[PDB]
């Protein structure tokens, strides 16, 4: 964790949903993991603000490795996580056990 | 209601490059305008978190109307702004008026 991408977490009747704003990362670069109830969203954003940095007149965008963790409830079925990204939003869907 | 996305600005060789983090917006819906030296990126992001809000054990993601305005050096060329979003990043590439 060197940036904290924004994650919304919703608990529905029969599932959770996490919406993670991860722009600039290929959804295949983002590890969604659950380990003993902890849901981790881990990866790295390379920002072209690292390449040729003197050239940047304004840098608001954060990047680096990230590791969001949420202690989800026990009703979260870590076997059911699906994870899909569109337009830099990663949506993680977790059924309740 | 209204949001404030993060935007990097880089002065390249042939180009001004604006990188805007606008996750969860189709590129096509991002208004890019440059009028009077000032680049504007404008649009609306909607959020699942407006619906069923009370179900959210956590809300971090911002959403709504954004309208960002960046006065660029006079040497930025308005006629040539290209724009492409990949994975929620709008890369806005603005040529220089060679040197004008």
């Amino acid at each position: 964790a060197q940036w904290v991408p924004r994650v919304d977490i919703k608990e529905e009747v029969n599932h959770f949903v996490l919406y993670a704003d991860l722009p600039g990362i290929d959804p295949s670069q983002i590890e969604v993991q659950m380990d003993k109830g902890i849901l981790s969203i881990r990866g790295e954003r390379k920002s072209e603000s690292s390449t040729e940095t003197e050239r940047f007149s304004r840098i608001e965008r954060r990047y680096g490795s990230f590791h969001r963790r949420f202690a989800l409830p026990d009703s979260a079925d870590a076997d059911g996580i699906t994870a899909a990204g569109r337009n830099g939003v990663l949506e993680i869907r977790i059924p309740k056990r």
